[PDB]
């Protein structure tokens, strides 16, 4: 007796390490004897919010990645290109670059 | 069950061992005529095997995840596949790039 | 009791497969002295059809490609930067990618 | 209530974990996976300014570490040269034209 | 007992395969000897046709490419990078491809 | 003795260098009894101003840059490569270059 | 005697080979006390037409780099990642290629 | 002497690239350092930009023989020659540009 | 007497090759006391021209480099990725190009 929204996050949560559909549904407490197809209907009208999820899960590992490109950026042991690499790339998110494009249009 | 039932075990035989007759055959169908069925067959029915198979890359989407943060925690790996996954999350994340200035000059 | 156009399909698989205009005119099922003038024409004639054929040769390869892909990612010992290559392809084809640019116009 | 907040953001941004942080920050330690998962998605838009504002407190160091490799002698070529011509882009002096011809 | 058009083919074979102006301009069959200047008319003037014939020449070649490109892919002792580089090709070709950009006008007039 | 705007300018040259904020606060010449809440308040305050000193000194280190590139393109006992880099850098950057497109727009 | 036309290509072609302004003039035939106080006005009159001269000469190499290319790809003895992409470079030319772009436009 | 101090204290940062040493070194008051180069730079900003990017014109026809010797030069490696006849190539006028474009909607 | 039209134009091949510009100024036949701002100011007159003088003599080199890069393409004992690269240039230069790209504009304004 669970909200179906949750057991559908179970589901998600299931999905996105042990990698199988079926699985997780039956592991999500559904009809192990109506499976395969059901499974199927249920991911196709539910696909917005399983790509929402996978958007959060995507989301939930930056900070990792931002102590992995400081980290890198300050190490003494590394080679000078990667340093140079890491300190663009945040002053890049830091909001400092630029481009000038001209145009021309010769039209016919 | 119904043919199109018959057509998805088709495609799923598509999707593994690379033969149009091969997952022809595997369906249960004519080994005399051969050639002439899974042609037209698979001619007629393009956008079904297409969303199927769409479907099915976005099937790896979380193996894929599991490997990117893996190589970016990973403690042993080189310095700059750590930078360049950690930029590939970060991006993902929502975290992104930056400014251009134009300059739009016409013909004479 | 053969089509025009299987005959023309069957000259297409050749072509893709023996490679030689008059050879896969012959393979067809065709008469071999009036070919080297006849299989040029017969190929500008029904030029879309083998460049739509060739399309969807390119099409039935397109699993072979996906189980390649597949394996560079889940192989363990592989080099770290190809499995992140074909991890970030197949995050990009499942329809997570890039982002925005901003524009300033000096005129 | 918004402090407690920032104790708990300083906590996940450091840490790694939704509910060991959330228990850092001197809130309910017996049910995480529901409360946390509300909390979050509540306030992602304080979480994502918190985020963008750490990313911004690195740009000195990151600016230190282009100046050195710049100046430094005994750097490869290649990479001195990437970096001069970073900083002369970022203080911007730059690139130039396209020609359009549309029929 | 040929007309200008075949002339015209039998020169674009052998400029295509020959390589060298006056050789295909006489392989097609014209006088030898006072050849030098009226070459560059004759270019000059059907131009537009060698080209045609050179990019259908090109598309002759795309099995002998194709099958290059797909070998590379199922080859397992081939190097990671390009057995990769190859299958994203064949998928881009086969019609499964890139995303998004988000757009920022801060406008000038 | 001296205005918002030097202390203001004096913190934040503290952190071009001095990392820690509440070390180029006091080292700008505030109270050191509150700093900690007191540098939050007052950096998220001033952003826009600190993000156009950063700029500034940005272009600030440029002509250090410019001898950088200039004498790597006249060394001569460098590699053929990073030249070749340099002395493209530098007349592009002198006004140098072209690139053409035709666009064919099937709506 | 020689006809002018004929005396501006052969001057275009010195140029094309030989690699001199006042060679290819001098090839040409010209006033000997002096050269430079034209040459260089004579050469800014046909801009265009020695622009279309070189033009038409790198259109001449046009079999040989072809021929190059499908040798490379059909050779058996060249590294891999080069095969793949001469193979490329003529599926190119052939007439196969690349796919979509997505935009999303936030206003001012 | 003005004058002198005003691009002597930018070569000076050229140099060795410090603003109040490159003061210091300028031949101006050596008493007060860090308020006065502040000021003096930032009010001809526009001034040391001109000077760059005059000083930049001025090392153009180095890049351009530098150019030109890595082409002709015999015993360079044979991508670097390519690279800069590609260049030379490419600024003298001359490159390809193909490209078809197909804008749908959401209808 | 040497015009200002094209006394200029000596100035200009003084500074492409001689490198200096009150030393190209001097060098034209003027007063070398009238030194070191005479010459910034005559440069910032002619600028335009000054310009499309160094463009002319950058157009100057280009067939040296036509025949290096028919020299690379033809070289047997070239790599194989530098005579590739090498075709592809001058396969492009001949007219030979790109391909499709796909747009879909589906936003809420």
């Amino acid at each position: 007796p669970l909200s179906a929204k949750e057991k559908l996050d179970l589901y998600c949560e299931g999905l996105a390490d042990g990698l199988n559909k079926t699985q997780a549904y039956v592991a999500a407490g559904f009809s192990p004897n109506h499976a395969q197809r059901n499974v199927a209907a249920y991911h196709r009208k539910h696909s917005e919010y399983i790509n929402a999820f996978i958007s959060e899960r995507i989301g939930s590992h930056v900070p990792m990645a931002l102590r992995v490109i400081v980290s890198i950026a300050e190490d003494p042991n590394e080679k000078g290109g990667i340093r140079l690499k890491a300190a663009q790339d945040i002053l890049d998110r830091g909001g400092f670059g630029a481009k000038q494009k001209v145009e021309l249009t010769t039209k016919n």
